[PDB]
């Protein structure tokens, strides 16, 4: 409940502070009128209690005027309440916008290991629940918590100042018992609430992880297994929610029992005071109406805001997302890459592990030169795409250096380094919109003719002619509404559009036939000058990297061989020779 | 609001019907006591209005008893309210469990084209919002809509039967104006509500489609573009929510103005009646308290249930999910596949298109024989995986037949057909749990030794030894926390575990090196007898399908060539010959 106060009452921006102060003033005045209306009611009561000696007499003007004042005060209370609602809505919605956008920006700033460890549906669910929790927390703390507190305070003061100290003792002992009971009961309901939250999260995790792999669910006939798992989670959530609802019923019943005992004790004290010729029926009316219109709001907002602590939990998960750690960040004095030169990557005694318990790279050292086409090869699980994610600075090594033109990539603006490097990754999840905006995701600021020409160079024009909604065909969930080769070609088109200098191709020809593959590689190596771009091909089809100027063979996270094609093929004891042997026959 | 009544009041299961009837009875009695308490208040008032001639007199017993009855009726009202809450909670949670499970089952029953066209995050968001909407709709329709309606009815009746017909006219004209105003105002707020819903859905779609492709977002430096898109959606949602909150404030203010005019008119009528020696101050107290304790609940539940129509929209989207169409369903008299025989697929003049405007297969006809290893090849976008999804009966063709052992696959139980067919798909999205339960997803009812031996046959033992948490390593979001070859090998292991008869391999060696590839194919073709399984390899590395007994070459959705390796290679004019030529040099 602190960060929220930092968003609704921030440093600077006196506009929102003035808005909050006006909301507070309207709240105050609303409660003042809601507490003053019963005095007008008492006045009209005690003024009508006289003996009228003529049934035809017209209503005196004083009583008409005080009834008018009663109605006007009731209306004014509700009116100020609603104006407060409006103003603080204008405030809370700005707060929610701000926090949602900041959280999105951060999520975009975080590292990869933090996103892969977590399920995206979980992040979106947390964000939605947290925005709704902010909304409910505010809608409750400025409509039905602070106002009822102010009203309780002024009611205690009135009943202590106008009807003696007895009523004061009654009210204070009542507040004491109310607090004790609510405390000892929330300490016992929190358990069921926690269980229900856990079970709901588990059930949603199951549903999501199942719908994502719907194919891999039907392919193996495990619908019933997952449905029974979901049903178990749901049956735990059901029992927990039932128990918390029963406990909340018990809570509210006991609260209202305490309050009603207080109310009847107040009626009895006022009645034995009227007996003593001190008070009057007007006083009983006043006391009972004060306490009753203070009570029924309390009971109803307590039984209605049955979900407010869960809202705090959601909001806190959201703020935790917003306050995680950014492992990859610019230095204090970040440089910027050269202007017009070919780039040269260099791994110097690097050693990296996605987790501290395993080392994927064991003292790797090599040189990806400038203007040349190098090709990385090796066994699977050997640390090829790991290099590709180090240079792009998704992770940073634990020991060693990554140099570009002789400067560690930590001395560079990450956003300036990630703008000269263009990657065709292994997995190519696209968007759920047209082919147009997915090919135009490389250079948003691109003229459509460039999109068209790179599409023609990525061997995509035939597909675009066959499809009847060419350049508008929706490609469904992460690209599943098209082929696997077409996704590779869309990614290659994105990369040709970025028009970068260092081009990584992590198996961009694994789903393409030999014809399309060779045509595409020819179109690529013939698009750029012979000394401009620095290309790195992660290849398992060693026939596509035969024209490479430097082949980097690595195994078990260590560079074993380095050299051109024939220098390795015509050399005994070479792993590349064994791979080419098994590839030839 | 009809399907909900079908879940809370179903055919059979008299238990839930009796529970609902008891909840209704408790609601009735609660409102009865809440309407009777003011009569006790009036009695004590009019009994204390006498002139006491001794300040020391003790309180008579009748007045003490009627005050006791007043407090007891207040407590009983709240108590019955809370018991009703508990009971109907036990009912509504069962309803929610039932609907969630049925919706999940259906989603699992629907076809693929329905899942690919939609984003899974959207489905999970709809389900969550719909469950919360069911909860809120019930919590509002049995706590603060039906009860207030019954109370309004009995209040109208009382004020019509006990204080003449004037009060009746006042109350009925008040209800008329209230209704007219609320109608003409909701007709004007629905627009802002719709706009806000649209914008929230758009913003969430953006956030999701961006977090899923976080890699493809950072790889191209389009964080700011997506953040500005999100901010635009959020700034539309902000203005719309602001406008609906202001409009709701105006609504509630006008409602309470009408109600307060009614209240003051009632006070004036009662006062001019007291003038006429007919009524008494007790009557004014009674009227005003009835109307006031009927009012403040109404106003507060109206300003609190600001989100109830959106809940209906969510619940209706959920029920629509639950009432979509199942294109793929068993026949009326479904057969079951033979017991112990090799299966033989046969496409007979088939013609299929994922959408009615394009035909991926143009009169395809061929025969995947039994006990043999056939291999499908052809250009990309040519309709290979389409076959693989037809046989598995994800879609059904528009013209033609798919035969297994001479019987159309429509005359078979889909769940019996999908249990003899094991697929290694192109895209292999795994789960977010250990390698163990992802290799044990083929045959859940498998002894761990089989898991271990298939893992050893899928060339995964080395990885399992290297990892320090072997067989427990979490594989992150859809398998991104491991290699791309390791995912292929996990899928091949799943398939070897299913121990099926018809094995489809849609490019299961695209990320594996030649060494692992040949070792794995050898381990596979040597695991089963030479005439048991029927294998279909979708291959782009034509060196892995040279030992095939039948190669099916298709282009532009039509089978062009069919025959063994050399029969096509040593034949001029063959597409397979051109592919092998481009693959050799
Ligand atoms: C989390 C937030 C917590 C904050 C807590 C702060 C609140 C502290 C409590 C305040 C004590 C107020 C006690 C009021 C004493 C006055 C009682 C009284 O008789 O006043 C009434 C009604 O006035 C009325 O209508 C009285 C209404 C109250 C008057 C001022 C309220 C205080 C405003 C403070 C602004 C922040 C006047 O009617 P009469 O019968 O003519 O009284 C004759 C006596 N002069
Ligand atoms: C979406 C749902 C819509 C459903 C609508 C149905 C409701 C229809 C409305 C009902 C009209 C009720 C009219 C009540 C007339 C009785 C008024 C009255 O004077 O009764 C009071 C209080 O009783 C009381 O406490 C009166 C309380 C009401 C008595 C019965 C209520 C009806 C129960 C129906 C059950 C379904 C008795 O106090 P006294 O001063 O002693 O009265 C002396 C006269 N005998
Ligand atoms: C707490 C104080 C309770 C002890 C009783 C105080 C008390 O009796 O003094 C009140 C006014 O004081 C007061 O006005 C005390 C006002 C109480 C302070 C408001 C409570 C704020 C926090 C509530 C939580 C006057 O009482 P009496 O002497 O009987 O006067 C009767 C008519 N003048
Ligand atoms: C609607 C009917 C309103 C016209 C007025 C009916 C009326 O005045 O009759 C009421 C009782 O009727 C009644 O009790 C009518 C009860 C009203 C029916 C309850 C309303 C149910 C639907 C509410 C929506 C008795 O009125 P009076 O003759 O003045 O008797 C005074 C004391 N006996
Ligand atoms: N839901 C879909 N809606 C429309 N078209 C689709 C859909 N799914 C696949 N396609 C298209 O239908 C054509 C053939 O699809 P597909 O059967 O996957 O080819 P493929 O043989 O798998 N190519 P590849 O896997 O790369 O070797 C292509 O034009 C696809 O883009
Ligand atoms: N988030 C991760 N956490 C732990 N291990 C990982 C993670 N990501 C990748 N790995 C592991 O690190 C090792 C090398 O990963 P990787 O760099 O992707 O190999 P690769 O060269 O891409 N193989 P392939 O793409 O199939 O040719 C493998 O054992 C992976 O399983
Ligand atoms: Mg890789
Ligand atoms: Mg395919």
């Amino acid at each position: 409940l602190k960060d929220l106060f930092r968003y609704i009452w921030p440093k600077g921006n006196n506009k929102v502070r003035i808005r909050v102060l006006i909301a507070l003033g309207l709240l105050i005045s609303a409660k003042i009128l809601n507490v003053q209306v019963p005095f007008f009611f008492k006045q009209t009561i005690d003024s009508m209690n006289i003996a009228w000696d003529d049934p035809t007499v017209a209503l005196p003007a004083a009583i008409g005027l005080t009834i008018l004042c009663y109605g006007v005060a009731r209306f004014g209370s509700v009116l100020f309440g609603e104006l407060r609602n409006a103003v603080f809505a204008k405030v809370a919605q700005n707060a929610i916008r701000t926090v949602s956008l900041q959280t999105f920006q951060h999520l975009m700033k975080l590292d990869l290991g933090w996103h892969l460890s977590r399920q995206t549906g979980g992040l979106t669910r947390a964000m939605d629940r947290g925005t709704k929790g902010i909304s409910q927390v505010l809608t409750a703390m400025v409509f039905h918590i602070i106002p009822i507190s102010f009203e309780i305070s002024v009611v205690c003061g009135i009943l202590t100042y106008q009807f003696g100290a007895s009523f004061a003792a009654i009210t204070f002992s009542t507040m004491l018992l109310y607090s004790i009971f609510t405390i000892k009961t929330t300490a016992w309901r929190t358990h069921f609430r926690r269980d229900a939250n856990k079970a709901d999260n588990k059930a949603a995790s199951v549903a999501l992880d199942s719908l994502i792999n719907f194919e891999a669910v039907k392919y193996f006939n495990n619908e019933k297994y997952l449905a029974d798992k979901y049903n178990g989670s749901l049956m735990n959530y059901r029992d927990s929610q039932i128990k918390v609802s029963q406990s909340l019923a018990f809570l509210n019943s006991g609260q209202n029992l305490i309050f009603t005992t207080a109310l009847t004790a107040m009626m009895y004290m006022g009645c034995t005071g009227v007996i003593g010729g001190n008070l009057t029926v007007g006083d009983l009316v006043l006391i009972n109406q004060l306490v009753f219109q203070l009570s029924v709001p309390l009971n109803f907002l307590g039984s209605v805001y049955r979900d407010l602590k869960q809202s705090l939990i959601d909001m806190e998960t959201l703020f935790k997302l917003r306050k995680n750690e950014v492992k990859i960040k610019n230095a204090e004095r970040p440089l910027m890459l050269p202007e017009n030169v070919p780039y040269d990557i260099t791994f110097e005694n690097v050693t990296f592990g996605y987790h501290p318990d395993r080392k994927i790279l064991k003292n790797a050292s090599f040189t990806i030169p400038a203007g040349w086409k190098t090709a990385i090869v090796g066994s699977s699980g050997s640390g090829k795409s790991t290099i590709l994610k180090l240079v792009f600075r998704f992770y940073d090594p634990e020991s060693g250096r990554i140099l570009i033109n002789g400067r560690d990539i930590k001395e560079y603006d990450i956003d300036a380094l990630r703008k000269v490097i263009g990657v065709v990754p292994q997995d190519t999840p696209l968007f759920n919109d047209t082919i147009w905006e997915n090919v135009k995701f490389g250079r948003i600021d691109a003229t459509d003719e460039e999109v068209i020409t790179v599409v023609e160079k990525a061997q995509l024009a035939p597909l675009i002619k066959k499809l009847p909604q060419g350049f508008d065909t929706i490609v469904g969930e992460r690209g599943l509404m098209i082929s696997g080769g077409e996704k590779q070609r869309l990614a290659i088109a994105r990369v040709l559009l970025k028009n970068a200098r260092i081009m990584f191709f992590d198996e961009a020809t694994s789903a393409l036939d030999t014809h399309t593959e060779q045509a595409l590689l020819r179109t690529i190596r013939d698009n750029f000058t012979s000394g401009s771009r620095t290309s790195v091909y992660i290849a398992h089809r060693l026939r596509t990297i035969a024209d490479a100027d430097k082949i980097i063979v690595l195994d078990n996270g260590r560079v074993r061989e380095e050299g051109k094609h024939l220098e390795l093929l015509a050399m005994p004891g070479s792993l590349y020779r064994e791979l080419w042997t098994i590839q030839e026959d």
